[PDB]
């Protein structure tokens, strides 16, 4: 139902002639959902979710869709046929360069209007099958024809080619990402090439096995800062009355979350206490563009309040030029042995749409973050929130994954940002919401 590189009315014709009503796709244009007349539904999203007119807030477009056809009638998605954004299309490469790239299972499909799948195998060779493509049909020179280059490599994911001599051309997976640290040439080369790149992992977002169960439950709605907006129940937080918005990430341990709400101020502190965690990261201001991002639920500088059974000292307050460091403690109501020091790093210069210009700043931040984070025994997860706890909490989690591969293997590591985005994802859906945010974690590992 995602179109990569359609206009408006390339996609209002192709939805009177090849579709019906309640028939719908999706499209770049900020995106636009076509629904069949034909009207054009504008979705916007300046890093935080998915915001669509006269609708909902969403932590994928896929959530959007998926919550949409199930409850302007969303009913028959028009499948796209353009292979651009799936992971095997390379479009134009020779028969040597897909041989030298190859070089078990791993395929490709390249690029007269004919293409080629290119497959290795071993425990080796690089079998090459002619796609042929005639009257905007495709087919391995028999048999059925397909109406994509999708539907063709998925028929053969699933019902692999035989050889004459009992070869069997499996296609198990398409790796044109997995650069070593070195960056530079890499940052030229997709400068766009980036959202190209971004949109190919766009397109993985339904391969993910998630349930969002616990969140969508009556005594949890209150609980939620977004109600589309959920944790995946296989990596949720459980408090030991259970249910928070938050996610443990595991590539050092993050918690993902969503800025606290005045209703969710004491299950934050009963996560923290749990979780044995000594540091926050703070991603957001309180208040941006007058709406109310997350509530206040530190003391002032040194006040004590009391969160429920749960006690916190704000010690002592340190600005720097783009975040405040807060020494909070936290203590059980009850026993004094239980106190610790909460370090709470608050960024307060990241725009209020899109992201900062050079990610100096931040790679300071991060960099501050991780070595008081390494100078605690048996700290646990490092707790990160912005809005949503996907956008912005996104992008530091995954740029300090990346760095601190660096940090451990020096100038000379193999890192895949796509790769490490889908794993984070895996553990909370949307993480990493936008291509300028996409785009801005290449340049601060570049910077770094
Ligand atoms: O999806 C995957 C998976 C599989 C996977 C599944 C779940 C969690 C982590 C990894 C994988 O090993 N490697 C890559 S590289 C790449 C590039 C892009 Cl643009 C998009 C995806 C993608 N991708």
């Amino acid at each position: 139902w995602f179109h990569p590189n359609i206009t408006g009315v390339e996609a209002e014709n192709l939805l009177l002639t090849r579709g019906v009503d309640g028939s719908f796709l999706a499209r770049p244009s900020d995106f636009t959902l076509s629904v069949r007349a034909v009207t054009h539904i504008k979705i916007q999203n300046t890093g935080d979710y998915y915001d669509l007119y006269g609708g909902e807030k969403f932590a994928t477009l896929a959530e959007l869709v998926q919550y949409y056809m199930e409850h302007i009638e969303l009913k028959y998605p028009l499948n796209c046929a353009d292979p651009t954004s799936e992971r095997w299309f390379h479009g134009h490469l020779s028969g040597k360069e897909a041989e030298k790239l190859l070089t078990h299972g791993s395929f490709l499909v390249r690029e007269p209007g004919d293409f080629v799948l290119s497959v290795r195998t071993g425990d080796s060779k690089v079998t090459h099958v002619m796609i042929r493509c005639q009257e905007l049909k495709y087919d391995v020179g028999g048999g059925e024809r397909f109406d994509s280059l999708t539907d063709l490599v998925e028929h053969y994911k699933k019902n692999p080619m035989v050889e004459t001599l009992g070869t069997v051309l499996q296609l198990k997976q398409p790796n044109t990402t997995r650069i070593n640290a070195a960056i530079e040439s890499r940052v030229r080369e997709l400068s766009q090439g980036f959202w190209e790149e971004f949109e190919t992992l766009q397109q993985q977002e339904c391969k993910l096995l998630y349930s969002r169960k616990e969140g969508q439950r009556q005594e949890n709605k209150n609980k939620n800062r977004y109600k589309n907006i959920l944790p995946s129940d296989h990596t949720r937080v459980v408090l030991h009355s259970d249910y928070i918005n938050a996610n443990i990430i595991m590539p050092k341990s993050y918690i993902a979350t969503q800025g606290c709400l005045q209703n969710t101020v004491n299950d934050f502190w009963r996560m923290v206490f749990q979780e044995n965690s000594r540091v926050i990261v703070m991603t957001t201001k309180e208040v941006e563009r007058g709406k109310s991002k997350c509530v206040k639920y530190w003391p002032d500088e040194y006040a004590l309040k009391e969160y429920g059974v749960m006690r916190v000292r704000n010690v002592k307050e340190s600005a720097a030029h783009d975040y405040t460091l807060r020494e909070l403690k936290l203590s059980k109501v009850g026993q004094g042995n239980t106190e610790r020091t909460v370090w709470q790093y608050h960024f307060r210069t990241w725009p209020d749409h899109g992201v900062p210009s050079d990610p100096g700043g931040v790679l300071d931040f991060l960099e501050e973050v991780h070595h008081k984070q390494e100078s605690i025994m048996d700290a646990g997860p490092v707790v990160v929130h912005c809005s949503a706890g996907i956008g912005r909490t996104g992008t530091f989690i995954v740029i300090d994954i990346l760095i601190d591969i660096i940090r451990e293997k020096g100038v000379d590591c193999d890192i895949d940002v796509p790769k490490t985005i889908q794993m984070v994802r895996s553990q909370r859906s949307g993480m990493v919401q936008t291509e300028a945010q996409y785009r801005f974690i290449y340049m601060a590992v570049q910077h770094y």
